């Protein structure tokens, strides 16, 4: 869904507010090959400490689901950079799958990632997504075996997203091992969310086969620290990670 060598920012919607989120996106767009926009959820059990707290912040400040389409729609007025919406199933199941996908498609979303999509629903989800024009993005962790990777790659229309809960400040062997394994199997492009935070992390991961590197924790850390004034700080962190 993005160019090879891409840096892919991840931001939580409504952290600290939908307005600041828009500002951050517009500020990082020039460095982004694609963008992941996260929908805060009450029980973000799949996320690491940093991202979990951004979910809490966003919600505390009173974020509401569709406030995410506002961010996208507005962003679209300025950019055409691919946008991937990341969410938990709950919000979508409760709000009607097809209805959500359709609305997202209208707001300008290109692909969706449902962190905890029940395998029991995977198929129907992928089909509805295809009918609504939304590309799919599936996750795989260090404990995802070769056989599951294949099945994941086969249902993926957007790209395969590899993560590492591990954190770091070096990238764990187990994470490199996952990338390596994913490359010998996936036909789709793969992006990695391994909690990078240093230029060597970006250089290394790209060199090792990552089509794109996601950058979330490093950005969300700054945002929870600088609030609405995090903009320029984000630009510098991204430039540092880019070597510019």
């Amino acid at each position: 869904m993005f160019k090879d060598g891409s840096l892919i920012p991840y931001l939580t919607a409504g952290d600290p507010d939908k307005q600041s989120t828009l500002n951050f996106l517009l500020a990082l767009d020039e460095y982004a090959g694609a963008i992941e926009l996260g929908i805060p959820f009450s029980d973000p059990i799949a996320d690491g400490k940093t991202i979990q707290e951004s979910h809490y912040r966003a919600l505390k400040n009173g974020f509401k689901l569709r406030e995410a389409f506002w961010i996208v729609k507005e962003f679209r007025r300025h950019s055409s950079t691919p946008i991937v919406l990341m969410t938990y199933y709950n919000p979508i199941y409760r709000a009607g799958v097809r209805n959500f996908l359709a609305e997202a498609k209208a707001s300008g979303v290109d692909g969706i990632l449902v962190v905890d999509l029940p395998v029991f629903h995977a198929k129907e989800f992928t089909e509805i997504a295809r009918e609504e024009g939304i590309k799919t993005v599936f996750l795989a962790a260090p404990n995802t075996p070769a056989e599951r990777l294949k099945v994941i790659d086969d249902m993926t229309t957007g790209f395969v997203y590899l993560v590492s809960l591990y954190g770091t400040e070096e990238i764990p062997k187990t994470a490199y091992d996952l990338l390596r394994r994913a490359k010998r199997i996936c036909r789709n492009k793969v992006a990695v969310g391994f909690g990078v935070s240093k230029r060597e992390h970006v250089v290394s991961l790209l060199k090792e086969g990552a089509n794109g590197v996601v950058v979330g924790s490093a950005l969300v850390k700054i945002i929870g620290e600088k609030g609405r004034e995090a903009t320029e700080f984000l630009k510098k962190k991204v430039e540092e990670l880019l070597g510019i």
